[PDB]
C-alpha cells in the first residue's frame, strides 16, 4: 500500500516516506509520503486560490448537495473504509462497521443539512434623528482551515472537523495522524471522484514537530487551526499560531471519572463502567480512568467488574466475540506498560490485568495489553491524575455526595464524566456541579451531533457541534445600515 | 498615595507607585500603586474563593439586581466619573458626559438584563433500546476572568468586559491601563458601596511586561483572559496562557478604511469621515485612517474635509467649543509625530496639520497634535498600512467597485469599514465583500450591545456582545440523560 | 368604593352601575360603571389613534423604561393593591402579599426586559442572476389588543396579558372580570400617574354577553383578542372574531390530574396534592381535581391528605393561620355545592368536607365551602370529568404506568398535570407522554415567565410566555431585498 | 380517467363522482370520487390510529429519511406530476416544470431537514429551598392535521402543508380543491409506493360546504385545521372548529399593491409589475392588483406596461412562447368578467384587455381571459378594493412617500407588497411601514422556505414557514422538574 498527499487536485509523493504498521501483528501495511514545508505551502496556497474559484461561487444549497455526494461516495465504498480503519489501528470490525464509518458519513450529512437550515440575526435600533438603523449579521467562510487530527478514531475525528469546515464554505488543509493515515487518504479519493474542485480539500501526511503538522501550524496563509489531541500539543500549537492571531479550537486530554452512587442500578453500572473504561482498548478521550463507588456497594461493584473484565475477548479485529484489539502502536504500549509498573510502585492492588496476554501466534508481535483494574491508590497518585490512554481504571470508595463531587473536580482536566443513579433529583443536582463539558447519566458516549462538545481547563478551549461549529468555521460579520 | 488596588474587599497600597499624568498639561494627577506578583496571586486566589461564597449562591435574578445596583452607583456619582475620565485622558467634558460614562452604565444594565433573559437548549434523541435520551445544556460561570484593558476609552472598554463577566456569575481580576487608572478605581469604590462580596471584583494596577499585566496573564488560577489593545500584545498574551489552555477573547488593532462612492451624500460623507478620523483625537480602534473616494468627487471631498478639519477646536476639555483633546501621553505623541514625519518622507502631500499646535500656554506641556490629512501615498506605504492611532487619515482616489474592495481588503488587519453610498444594491453587495468584522453604511460607530463585535486576521480572535459574551464568559456544559 | 372606566386618558362613569360584593361577608364593596357599546367603540378608536401618537414614536428602550415605571408605580402603592385584590376575592392577605402582587409587578418587568433583548432573523439566498437576496424579519406592534380576563387571580392574570401587549408597542383595551374589577381600576390610576399617553391603556368594566366583553370581541378595530376563562366562553369568542379573522390566544379550562407513583416521596406528595387541590380554595386553572395514586400506597395517601386537609384554616383573609378564603361569589358556590350533591348521587364516598363551614357571624353571609375529598367514583363520572373549580379532588387507585397515562389522557381537557416520583427514568418517560401543555414533577405551580404556557384540546390554543408572547403580540413581517 | 380517495392505505371509490374539467378546452379530464361524511370519519379515525402504530415509533431521523423518499418518488415521476398540474389548471408547461413541481419536492426536503435540525429550550430557575428547578420544552405531534387547499398552485400549496405536518410526526387527512385533484392523487400513489404506513396520509376528494371540506372541518377527531383560500371561507372554517377549540392556521385573500418610486429602475419595474400582475393569469394570492406609480413616471410606466402586456402570449400550455393559460374554470371566469364589467361601470379607462381572447378553435370553449390594465378609478372603487384574482391591475399616480404608504395600508387585506426603488434608505424606511406580512424590494415572489409567511388583517392568522411551521404542527410542551 502507498499513501500519497493530495494537493491542488493531484496525488503527489514526497522525498521522504515512513511506515504504517499494523498493531495486531507488527507488519508493514503501507508506505506514507511525508509532506515537506514546500508542499505544505503549496497546499495552503491552492486552498487560498480555491476560495476564489468555482467552490466560492456555489450556492449554499449546491454546496450542501456536493457534501452529501461526498458522504454517498464513502457509503459506496463502505467496506474499503472499514478495512482501512481496522488495518491502521486494530479496532474490532464490529466497531468500525457500527460506529466509526457510519458516524463519519453522519458527520458530512449533518453539517451539510445544518448549512442549509442555519440563519443569522437582525437587530433594529433607534437613532437620534429618529430614522433608525438596522444591524444584520452574516456567516461567511473563515478562509483556509488547518485540521490536525489524532489516531484514536481516525476517520470519525477527521471528518468531525472536515465536514463543518467544508459546509461553511471554507477550503481545507488536513494532516491526519502518522499512525492512521489510510481512511483520510481514501477520503481524498472520494473527494476527487465526487468532483470537489482542486484546492478545496488538501491532504498532507507526516508528523508534528519539524514535519507537516508543525509547518501547517506555522503557515501565515491559514485562518484557523482546529485540533484534537494531547493537551501539551494543544499548548504548543496555540503558541505556534499566536503571532498570526489565528482562530483556534482545541479538544484535548482528559482524566475522566465515573461515579456510581448507592442507588445506581448496579449491574447496569458495572456494564457501563466496563464499556467506558475498556472500549477501543481504553483509547477514547471519553474513557473513564478514575472511578468512584459508594462505600456501601464498593466491594460488590469491584468483584462484578473483575469478573466481566476477565471475560473480555482480546484478539483479532474480526475474531468471534472480540471486545478489544491491541493498542495503536508498540510505542504507545511502552508508555502504557510503564504506567502499569508505576501503579504497583505507587502501592496499587492489581484487581485484574496489569500485563500483556500471551497468544502464541503472530499477535505476540503486536501491541496488545490486558484490561486492568487498580484499587488502593490515593487521589494524588500519578496513576490517578495523569492520562494513561489505555484500558485501565482505578476504583476508589466514597461516602458523601459533596465529597465525591469535589474529588471528581480535583483535576487539571475537565472533559467528561459519567454518573450512575436511579434518583431523579440526584441526576440533575449532581450533573450540574461537575466541572466538565460533557456529563452522561446512566450511559456513556451517546452523541447527538447538534450538541456543544468540548472540555474545560486543560481539556480544551471553545466548543464544536451544532451551531458552535457553524460559528467557529465562519467569519461572523455585522453590517449596520443607517436609515 | 492616590490610586490603590482593591483586593478581596480592601483597598491596599503596594511596594512601589507610579505617576499618572494629565495629557492636557503634563502635570501630575496621582500616584498609582503597582501590584506585584504576590498581590496578583492574592487577587486571583480571592476571586477563586469568592466563587464559593455568597456570590456563588445568588440566583440569576438577584445577581442581575445587584449588577443594576452597581450601575445605579455609577449614576449616583456621574460627575465624579466624568472628572476622572477627563483627568486621565484629556477627553472633552461634553463627550465624557454624553458618550463615555452613560455607555459604561449601559454595559452593566444590558448584560444584567441579558443574564436574566438568556436560556439554553434541549435536544431529544432516539436510542437502540427505544427508550431515548435527553441532552440539555446549561451556562455556568467559567471561573475567574482576567481582564486587561487599554487607555483609549478607559471606563467604557473596562466595563464592556467586567459587566458580562459578572453577569455570568464569574469573579474578576482586572488590570486597567497604566495611562488611565482613575475611573476603574472609582468603580472599585462603587462595587464596595453596593455590597459586592469580597473577592468578586478585584482591581490591580500596573504595567504589562514584568508587571501586573504579565503576572495576571501567567497565573494558572484564571479561567479566561479577555483583552483589548495592540495586536502585538494579543500575540504575547496568547503565548502566555497557552500552557494553561485558557479561554481567550481578543479585540486588537486595525487599519480601517472608509469608502465614499460617487452616489454618496457628499456632505454627510465628509461629516462622517471627519468623525471617523478625528473623534477622540483619532484614538479609537474603529477610526478610519485609510479613505477611498471615487475620482469624480475626490477633489471636492478633500477640499471639504480640509475645511471642516481646520474648523476643529483643539484645546481644554472645558473650553467652549472644544472638539479634540490631547493624545494620551507624550510617549504616544512621539510615536504619532514619528509617523507624521515618515509620511512626508514617504512622499505624502500634507493637506492639513502634520504638526503640533502652538498654544502659548500650559497646553504646550501636554501631548497635543494637529488633525492631519494626507494625500499622494501608494497602497504600500507604511503610513497607509500600519496603525498610527492618531487623528489622521490618508485619502486615495479609486475608479472601480472591485478595485476598491480589493484595496480595502489588502491588509493584515480587518476590524471595521465604513461605506458611503445611496444605492440599495451597492450597499449590500459591497458590505458583504469587505473582510472585516464590522461594516457601517452611511454612518460610523453606531453600537448596539446585542450585536457580535470583533475582527478578523490581526484585528482579533472571537466575538463579544449579546449572546457571544454570554457564551464566552460561561462554561457551556452538555448533560445527557439516558431514559 | 366607586369603579370607573378609563378611556383616552379619562376616568369616566356610565349609564349603568353594578355591585361589587365582598364574598367574605356579602357586603357591598363598590359600584362599578358598565361600559356600553358606545364607550367600547370610543375605547377602541382611542387605542387605534394612540398608535400614531407619542407612544408609537418611543424607542424600544424608552418604552421599556416607561413600562418599568408602571411596575415601580405598583410597588409604590403595594398595600393598596393587596387590599384591592383581597376585598374583591377574599384571598388570604399573606397570599396576595407574597404571590399575587409581586408577580403582577414581575409580569411588567419581565416583558419590559424581553422587549429590550428580543431580536429577529436574517436569511441569505442565492438567485439566478448570481447577485442573491436578503430576507429579514421585524416585529412590529400588532395594533389594538383586546384583553378579557377571569376573576380567580385578577391582577396577576390581567397583567400577564397587558404587560407583553404594551412591551410590544401595542395599545390595549382591557375588560377585567365583573367579579374582580378593583385592582385593574387601580392599575389604570398607576398608568395615568406614570404618564402613559392617553389611549394607550383603556379599562372597560362590564360583563360578557350583551355587555362590554361581547362588544369588545365584536369590534372590527381590534387586531387580537387574548382570553383566559371557560372553554365554552373561548369557543363563543372564537366565533365572534371570525368574520374579522382576528388573532386569538386562549387559555381555557382544565380537569387536571395529579399522579402519585409508589416510589414518590409520600409526605411531599401529600403536601403537594393538598396545595394543588386547595390553593385559592381550588379556584386555579392549574389545580388538581383528579388524583391517581398507586394501589400499594392509596389508603395511606388518602388518610394523610384527609388529616392535612382537616387542619386547613378557613376564615378571614387576615385571620391568623388562615389557609382558605371563600369562593368568589354566591353564584359560584351554588354551582360548587351542586357538584357536591352530584358526587353523592354518583356513588362517591365523602372522605371530608362536602358542605359549608359554620361561623355564626358575617361570614355565614359569605361564600365559603369546605375543602372536599371524594373517592369511589368511576372515570366516567361527571364529577371526575367536568371542571368544578372548587377546593375539591377525587382520588382513584391505579396499578400500571401505561394504565394511568391512559387515564390521565382520557379527557377533552389538557392543561396541566403533576407527577410524583423519585425515579429518574420514570419522571422523564411518563412526563413526555402526558397530553397537556404543562407538566410538573415533584412540585406544582412553579412558573418561569420565559416558558411556553398553554393547553391542548379544550384547554386552549396558542402559547404565551417568553418569545411566544413576543411573537403573538407582534406583527411578524418578512422583508425581502433583491440585490 | 378516475381519481379515487386514499384512506387507511387503500384506494377507494365513493357513491358519487364529479367531473374534473380541463379549462383549456372545457373537456372532461376525469371522474373524481366524492368522499361522504362516513368516509371522512374513516380517514380521521385511521389517522388517529396510525399515530399509535409504526409511524409513531419512528425516530426523527428515520421519519425524515422516509419523507426524503416521498420527495424522491415525486422526482422519479416528475413528468407525470407536470402533466397532471397542467391538465387540471391549464398552467403553462414551462412554469409547472420550473416552479410548480420542483417546489413541491423542495417542500418535503426542506421540512424533512428542519425536522432533523430543530431543537427546543432549557430554562433553569431558582427556588426558595435553594435546590432549583429545570424547565425543558419538547415538540410532539399535534395529532391529526386537517388540510384543505386551493386550486391555484395545487401541488405546491398542498405539499406546503402536508410536508411540515408529516415532518412533525402528525398524521394527515387532506382535501384538495375540486378543480385540481390530480396531482394530490398522484401524491397518494407516491406515498403508497414509498411505504408510508396506512392511516398516516389520507386523501379525501370533494367540495366544501355540505361536502368533504365541511365534514373534515367538523370532525372532533382532528387537532388542527390549516387552510389556504378565500378570507370568507377562512371565517367559515374558524366558526366550524370553534367548539373544538382546534388550532388553526389561515393564509387568505389579498389586494396587494406594487409601488414604483421615481428612482426605480423603470424597465426593471415594468417587467416586475408585468410579472406580479399576470403570472399564473393573475391567479396567485401574491399578485399585484393595485399599482401606485410616481406622477413623474406615471405616463411612461403605463405606456410601457401596456406594450409589454399586449406582447404576452395567451394560449396552450405547451404552445411555443406561451405566457398565460386560461383561468381555472368557467365559474371563475364568470366572476372575473363580472369585475371587468364593474370596472367600466365604476368609470375606469381600459388601457388594455378587458374581455376574452377569440381563438376560433377549441380554446373558445375554455376559460381564457385577457390580461387587463385599468386607470382612472378612485381608491374607494370596488375594483380597487376587492380581490378579483384575475390577470388585472389598476394603476394610479402618487406624489409623496407617506401619501402612498397610507394608500397601500388603507385596505382590509394585508398579505404582500412589492416596492421598486434604487435608494438604500427608502427601501428600508418604506418597507417597514407597509402593513403586510411580506414585502419584496425590486423583485417579486422570491421564496425562502425558512422565512415566516402569512398575512395581517383579513389576509390570515398565524405564520407558517421555517420554525413557525415546526411550532404550528407540533404540541409545544413544558416539563418542569423540581430538583
Ligand atoms: N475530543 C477530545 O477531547 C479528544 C478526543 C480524542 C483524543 N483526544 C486526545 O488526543 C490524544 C491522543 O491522540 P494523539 O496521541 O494522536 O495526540 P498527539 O497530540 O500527541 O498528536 C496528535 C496530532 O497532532 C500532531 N502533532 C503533534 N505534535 C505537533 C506539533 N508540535 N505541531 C503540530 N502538530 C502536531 C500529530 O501528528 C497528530 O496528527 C489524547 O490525549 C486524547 O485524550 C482528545
Ligand atoms: N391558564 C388558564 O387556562 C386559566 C387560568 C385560570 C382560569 N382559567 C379559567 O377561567 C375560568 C374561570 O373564569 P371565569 O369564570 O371568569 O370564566 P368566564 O368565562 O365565564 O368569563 C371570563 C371573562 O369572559 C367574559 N365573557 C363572558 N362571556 C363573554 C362573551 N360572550 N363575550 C366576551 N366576553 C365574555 C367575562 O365577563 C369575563 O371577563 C375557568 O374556566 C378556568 O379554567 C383558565
Ligand atoms: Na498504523
Ligand atoms: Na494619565
Ligand atoms: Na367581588
Ligand atoms: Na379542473
Amino acid at each position: 500500500s502507498q499513501l500519497l498527499n493530495y494537493i491542488d487536485g493531484n496525488f503527489v509523493t514526497s522525498a521522504s516516506s515512513f511506515a504504517n504498521i499494523n498493531p495486531v501483528n507488527g507488519k508493514l501495511i503501507s508506505d506514507v509520503f511525508e509532506a515537506d514545508a514546500k508542499q505544505v505551502n503549496e497546499a495552503v496556497v491552492a486552498a487560498q486560490n480555491a476560495l476564489k474559484g468555482p467552490w466560492g461561487k456555489l450556492s449554499v444549497q449546491d454546496r450542501a448537495a456536493l457534501i452529501h455526494k461526498i458522504a454517498d461516495g464513502i457509503q459506496a465504498r463502505f467496506e474499503e473504509f472499514v478495512a482501512a480503519e481496522v488495518a491502521d489501528t486494530g479496532r474490532p470490525v464490529h466497531q468500525a462497521r457500527t460506529l466509526d464509518i457510519p458516524r463519519a458519513i453522519a458527520n458530512f450529512r449533518t453539517f451539510a443539512d445544518l448549512a442549509k437550515t442555519s440563519h443569522t440575526d437582525l437587530f433594529e435600533m433607534s437613532t437620534s434623528d429618529g430614522s433608525g438603523a438596522l444591524n444584520y449579521t452574516v456567516r461567511k467562510p473563515l478562509g483556509v482551515i488547518g485540521v490536525i487530527s489524532p489516531w484514536n478514531l481516525p476517520l470519525l475525528l477527521f471528518t468531525w472537523k472536515v465536514a463543518p469546515a467544508l459546509a461553511c464554505g471554507n477550503t481545507v488543509v488536513a494532516k491526519p495522524s502518522e499512525e492512521s493515515p489510510s481512511s483520510a487518504t481514501l477520503l481524498a479519493e472520494v473527494m476527487h471522484d465526487a468532483g470537489v474542485p482542486p484546492g478545496v480539500f488538501n491532504l498532507i501526511h507526516g508528523f508534528g514537530k519539524d514535519s507537516a503538522g508543525e509547518f501547517l501550524t506555522q503557515h501565515p496563509g491559514i485562518s484557523a487551526l482546529t485540533f484534537t489531541g494531547e493537551s501539551k500539543t494543544g499548548s504548543t500549537i496555540m503558541k505556534a499560531v499566536a503571532d498570526g492571531v489565528k482562530e483556534v479550537s482545541f479538544a484535548l486530554g482528559g482524566k475522566n471519572a465515573a461515579v456510581v452512587f448507592a442507588d445506581a442500578d448496579l449491574d447496569a453500572a458495572i456494564e457501563g463502567v466496563l464499556r467506558s473504561s475498556f472500549t477501543n482498548s481504553g483509547q477514547v478521550c471519553l474513557c473513564s480512568e478514575r472511578v468512584y463507588v459508594h462505600r456501601s456497594i464498593f466491594d460488590e461493584f469491584v468483584s462484578g467488574l473483575k469478573v466481566e473484565a476477565e471475560r473480555l475477548v482480546v484478539g483479532y479485529p474480526d475474531q468471534d466475540g472480540v471486545n478489544m484489539g491491541p493498542l495503536i502502536s508498540h510505542g504507545h504500549r511502552d508508555k502504557v506498560l510503564s504506567y502499569y509498573r508505576l501503579a504497583v510502585d505507587e502501592g496499587a492492588t492489581v484487581v485484574t490485568g496489569g500485563g500483556v496476554p500471551k497468544f502464541n501466534d503472530e499477535r505476540d508481535q503486536g501491541a496488545y495489553v490486558q484490561p486492568t483494574i487498580w484499587t488502593g491508590l490515593s487521589d494524588k497518585a500519578r496513576c490517578v491524575t495523569e492520562e494513561i490512554f489505555g484500558p485501565v481504571c482505578h476504583i476508589s470508595p466514597f461516602d458523601d455526595e459533596d465529597e465525591v463531587i469535589n474529588r471528581v473536580n480535583d483535576s487539571n482536566y475537565g472533559l467528561a464524566c459519567a454518573i450512575w443513579t436511579t434518583n431523579l433529583s440526584r441526576a440533575h443536582r449532581v450533573s450540574r456541579q461537575i466541572h466538565v463539558g460533557l456529563v452522561w447519566v446512566n450511559t456513556w458516549y451517546l452523541r447527538d451531533l447538534r450538541t456543544p462538545f468540548g472540555g474545560v481547563k486543560l481539556s480544551g478551549l471553545g466548543r464544536e457541534g451544532g451551531r458552535f461549529s457553524m460559528d467557529f468555521y465562519s467569519d461572523i460579520a455585522n453590517i449596520c445600515i443607517k436609515i
